[PDB]
Order: C-alpha cells, then structure tokens, then sequence
C-alpha cells in the first residue's frame, strides 16, 4: 500500500510532515491534521493547496489528494474556511486559538484591512495572550516586539501596543483571545474572500464572499450586496459566474447577474467557494 509524503504548513508558521495512502481522499489528511491540532471543531477549517496556475484552492475534502493536487507537489496550508461572525459561541478556546492565528495572518498579509487604533489593540491581547502581564524589564521606550503586527510596523504603532498591553494586566490567555475576537470580527473585511472579476460591462470589480453573502465592490462608493437567502441559484460557464437574485415580492420574475473571471477554472473556484458559504451559512 503505496504513501504519499504529505508537508503543512500550520498558522503558527511551523511544517506538520504525515504520509496517507496516495489514493486517500482529503478527508483523510485534514482529520490527521486536526488531530496533531487537538482541534474538534474542524468544520470551521480546511486545507489549501497551489494549483498549477498558482492559485489557492481548498483541499475538497470527498475527493482523492491526487486529483486535485494533480501535477503539483503534496504541501499544503491549514486555514479558517468559513469565518464564524459569532466567535463567543465556538465551544472550544482551542478553535478560537486557530481563529486568531489566521487572522493575524489575515492582518499581516493586508487581506484584513485595520486602522492604526484596531492594528495597536489586536497586537496588545496577541502579546497579553502569548506573554502575559505586561512587564517593563522586557520593554524599553526603544522595544520593538517579534510580533508582526500589521503589513507596515513603525515606532508609534509599537508604542501604542504596549500602552495598551499595559491596561489588560489579569487578563487571560482565553480571555485576550476572546477580546481580539470580538475586535476583528467588526472589521468590514473580516471573513471576505475577495475574487477578481469584470462585470457584464467590462468594469473590473471585486466579488467578497463572506457569512452574509456576496459583496460586489465597484467603488467606495459603489458597493452591492446579496444576501445569502436573496441567492436561488449560483453557476458557472466557460469564464462567466451567473448568480440568480430572487423575485422582489409582487415581481413576476427572478433576476440574473453575470461575471467574467479571468479564466475557466477561476469561474469555477468561485462557484464552489459561493455554494459552500450558501450551504454553511445557510441556516444554524
Ligand atoms: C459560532 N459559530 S458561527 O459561525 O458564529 C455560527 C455557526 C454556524 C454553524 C454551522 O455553526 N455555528
């Protein structure tokens, strides 16, 4: 029975190396992953890997690894698949751990955009978090924290994280957690997977998906949103996204909205990744 050497890159940054059988599905390596994770709430989370065009894609769990990683090497990432807007309501402080570790990514990265004030206060409850109670032995008024913070780091931001870290004495590691939580959730991009794509003009947008349905961002100005039960029908075809936008009431007729995506297999990426939202975040 033939092994596949399997390499993931965990939100803590470090590489988990297992093997499956090479015609395993993903299934099979996500639940090895979870299990070195202690994570119990696995539904929250999935796997990615790089296509041949270099493009993410989750890991589809009922599928066989090789026919989706294809050509490509076996490495993966571990990564939040469906963003909860209620973090207080996940059972364990171990997926909340997770939670934060990815948007910390999020933040760093600049897919999470963050004001000065949101970037100093989340960095104080991942030090409070990860060091404990402030303490000025550690810090003097020319400290810069390992912690990476945010997409560009300057002297007034570490400054201002430590004059924060310095009111949450007492606080726990669940505890700051929680608060860092409570925080990114509110943030107007938390959760959204952004998609490139031109509108039935030619106009280039970006489609978010997210919790509460499908943002279409035009300008700052020009911002569109469906609502995941006002979706009847999501589809895809030759390198054009199609959402059907349900009857308004005392309207004879649904409603059709149509995207073109840079190529066939970014159409279809969308698809999935719009149906999985719709059916998660369907109900509760
Ligand atoms: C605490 N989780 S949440 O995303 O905020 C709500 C939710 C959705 C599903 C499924 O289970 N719970």
């Amino acid at each position: 029975p033939k092994s596949m050497q399997c390499k993931v890159i965990l939100l803590d940054g470090s590489e988990y190396t297992c093997d499956v059988e090479k015609r395993s599905r993903g299934q099979v390596l996500f639940d090895k992953v979870c299990e070195h994770l202690n994570l119990l709430e696995k539904d929250y989370f999935g796997l990615t890997y790089r296509d041949a065009e270099n493009q993410k894609n989750w890991l589809d769990p009922a599928k066989e690894i090789k026919k989706q990683v294809r050509s490509g090497a076996w490495h993966f990432s571990f990564n939040v698949k469906f963003y909860p807007p209620d973090p207080a309501q996940l059972s364990e402080d171990i997926t909340r751990y997770y939670l934060c570790l990815q948007l910390r990514d999020d933040i760093v990265s600049g897919r999470l955009p963050c004001s000065f004030v949101t970037l100093a206060l989340l960095g104080s409850y991942t030090v409070q978090s990860e060091l404990g109670d402030y303490d000025p032995d550690e810090c003097g008024s020319d400290y810069i924290s390992e912690f990476r913070f945010a997409p560009n780091h300057t002297k007034e931001l570490e400054d201002k994280v430590i004059e924060l870290h310095k009111s949450h004495r007492g606080m726990t590691p669940a505890e700051a957690e929680m608060h860092f939580l409570e925080n990114a959730k509110k943030l107007s991009m938390y959760g959204v997977d952004l998609h490139h794509a031109k509108d039935s003009e030619g106009v280039e947008i970006m489609l978010g998906v997210c919790a509460s349905g499908l943002l279409i961002y035009r300008d700052r100005l020009r911002i569109n949103r469906f609502a995941w039960p006002k979706v009847l029908k999501i589809s895809y075809k030759r390198n054009n996204f199609y959402i059907k936008i349900r009857p308004g009431e005392f309207e004879q007729f649904e409603s059709t909205i149509g995207f073109k995506l840079p190529n066939h297999r970014a159409a279809k990426r969308l698809w999935k990744v719009c149906v999985e939202h719709h059916t998660f975040f369907r109900l509760l």
